[PDB]
DNA sequence: CGAACCTGGTCTTGACTCCATTGCCGGATTTGTATTAGACTGGCAGGGTTGCCCCGAAGCGGGCG
């Protein structure tokens, strides 16, 4: 629950404002953010981990 | 077969107690209203990034009495 990257919050995009393109894995994530671990609900890609 | 009983209540009567229920009556408190004389004179201030769809509004190029 620490080391968690969360792209939603005040100043950040909400889930209804969330497009499909922010939730993908850009190839700059390699070594900076894990492509595997993300919550499988309606938050897939908005919440990650370092 | 009758006498006398004592006991199931049935009901009343009177005397006494207690207790609510207004009734003043005065003080406490509670709520409303008014009044303060130097001068003072035009707001903060924030967010906001989806996408698609339907429709209505404003405008610009096109011709015309």
């Amino acid at each position: 629950h620490k080391r968690r990257l969360s792209a939603l919050g005040p100043g950040g995009l909400s889930r209804e404002r969330a497009g499909l393109e922010v939730r993908d894995v850009h190839p700059s994530h390699y070594g900076r953010m894990c492509p595997i671990e993300t919550p499988e609900g309606p938050n897939i890609g908005l919440i990650g981990s370092l």
